[PDB]
């Protein structure tokens, strides 16, 4: 009976998906994986299309790929997965932790500027919750001052900006972890403009094999690749997307109005054109407004058989940020850090698991 | 395509599927109880303590190299005669491989080897166990243990290997594969044994983003990669490992078929060891020698081809590979170079059938 935050949605046509791989007899990297590949080419309509076997280690050769290291500053928000700034310190490179906007919790234009300096390789925004970020005033900074923009858009299956999918231009990464709005449990793949750096990528998450003849190392690359039993659970999933998006954009519409009227706080709905993918519905637990904290709210949910989670705790508020740079000081990010929680969205809520969710935190403030 | 005899393919069934159908109606398809079965699974199989489920062999190797301090200044000695991903994960470390030769017959490596190629700045020895015969693991080791240098163990190959009546990796610390072509497979993954409980730790952080406990929630202690396993390849896993003991049975009875009978054609197969073990049978390789055979081994790769036989090249040793020869020119390996250039792996997988055996057989001799 308990209801957790996510769950994913799997049934026979994943497993008739499964069916065919193993009955092929080709289980990893094949045709699989050309056809996620091409399709997410066709859904985004960028070139290239790069599968790997997580988003972490899409960003990894990602970087990698761009030649940033040591001496480089990548920046980045410290309200993100702290996936982002460890590939970036394990390339050698300095993450350059900057603010967010404190009701969407996306980095502004304004903020990457005010960052750059003469080391800045790569400016990584987050396009959060299933809302995008305002790319193209922040690829603009970056076009300005020549400094490329790599998007994580782990959250963003599904969302559109000003009518396009995310990524239909410049370097996009997704994800398809488990909660994630398609899921082969591990895997995430990188659309890219850029014919070099595609070229790279498919060479570095491969053990840096390529032609110079028969394929040999031309420089050490690592192991990323993904296997078509979940590429094939992959391309299933992304056939249900859009089905999946509209039932979490029905139950986040609820939550929108039915928490109007509780001092719980929803992230703000950015003002430049888009389709969210509500990937997370995500509030502000304020002890003051709320009568409750966020810790406390998240126990007795809990207690009541319903599951939350945090996304996310600061980066640079863990030890090894928070001892490697304690100058950071980033308000906005920890406010909200502090307040947030993500309630239960997934596309297999029934209209009664919904309720079950709004009376309770009713109930709770 | 249909007539095909690849050089290897899985034995994927319903208990396969059956196995997937129950994490997907669980709901929990990422890193879970599978792993953990798995896990415990492994210290049951090898004796050993501890157990870590990775993505892949090569990310264990990665995170194993990593969480012992491996980096800048620091030598790691390995045959050329393996898989890239060793040489590799050492130079991505900023670490600097140090490749020595290989006996000519088994094309593992010997103590003697290794301990010409120690100096002060050697941080690592990593044998590999070759084609599912394991290395003179205790030579080596001894080594090891006489200069306080650890032996991490390759141990791709060596899913049911034993060695003086032990699994591989009973003791010590070594990498397992569930790659496709391996003796159990989930179609990319492998798995860490080691004894080492504070080693053991560190891998488990470091492969899963550097998440710890500060001296509390979980938070970055230091920078880690993600090699999580996800539980549905962990369940194909556990099948996989159900069958391998029969799988391996099977592999043994079609190689033993091979030495038999290509004991009688120029062919020739690797030695097998004179050190107490039990073979698993992971590749069945043979050299290829114009001078004996009367064919090279590209050409007899390319006509078994024609014939509908696949094969497989494991492997081209990594200093004749571009990076290496051009960053370390100076490596001059004797008989990894003299095998490499005549060595081919030629079809062994638990699904074969007699006549297909027959077929490989049949091949070898007209082609002789
Ligand atoms: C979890 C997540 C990632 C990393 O994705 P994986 O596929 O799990 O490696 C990156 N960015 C964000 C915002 C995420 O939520
Ligand atoms: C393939 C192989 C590896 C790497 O294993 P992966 O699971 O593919 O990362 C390591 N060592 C040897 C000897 C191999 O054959
Ligand atoms: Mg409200
Ligand atoms: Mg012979
Ligand atoms: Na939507
Ligand atoms: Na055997």
């Amino acid at each position: 009976d308990f209801l957790p935050f996510s769950r994913p949605s799997m049934g026979d046509a994943e497993l008739a998906a499964l069916r065919e791989v193993l009955q092929s007899g080709w289980i990893t990297t094949g045709p699989k994986n050309q056809a996620l590949e091409e399709a997410f080419c066709q859904l985004t309509g960028n070139r290239h299309a790069i599968a790997v076997s997580s988003a972490t280690g899409g960003m990894h050769v990602t970087l990698m790929a761009m030649g940033i290291g040591p001496g480089d500053e990548v920046i980045t928000p410290s309200q993100t997965w702290v996936s982002t700034l460890n590939m970036i310190c394990l390339l050698g490179a300095t993450p350059v932790m900057i603010d967010v906007d404190h009701d969407n919790l996306m980095i502004t234009p304004e903020a990457v500027e005010a960052a750059i300096t003469s080391r800045t390789k790569a400016i990584i925004p987050v396009h959060y919750a299933g809302a995008p970020a305002d790319i193209d005033a922040i690829r603009a900074v970056g076009e300005r001052h020549g400094i490329p923009v790599i998007e994580d858009a782990a959250h963003a299956a599904g969302t559109h900006y000003k009518g396009r999918h995310v990524g239909w231009r410049g370097t996009a990464i997704f994800s398809f972890h488990a909660i994630k709005n398609m899921t082969c449990a591990e895997g995430g793949l990188i659309v890219t403009d850029d014919d070099e750096l595609a070229s790279r990528i498919r060479s570095l998450k491969f053990h840096g094999l390529g032609v110079d003849p028969q394929a040999e190392v031309i420089t050490p690359g690592f192991k990323y690749n993904l296997a078509d039993i979940n590429a094939a659970l992959a391309l299933v999933q992304l056939d249900k997307l859009a089905q999946a998006n509209q039932r979490r954009a029905e139950i986040a519409q609820r939550y929108l109005r039915e928490l109007a009227d509780t001092p719980f706080k929803p992230l703000t709905i950015p003002a430049w054109d888009h389709q969210h993918a509500w990937h997370l519905f995500i509030i502000r637990v304020d002890e003051a407004a709320c009568g409750i904290s966020r810790d406390v709210l998240m126990e007795k949910l809990k207690a009541m058989g319903i599951g939350t989670g945090l996304h996310f705790r600061a980066a640079h508020t863990q030890k090894y940020y928070r001892e490697r740079f304690p100058e950071v000081s980033l308000p906005n990010t920890e406010w909200n850090s502090a307040r947030i929680c993500s309630i239960p969205l997934f596309p297999d809520m029934t209209d009664d698991d919904v309720t079950r969710v709004i009376t309770a935190l009713h109930q709770l403030s």
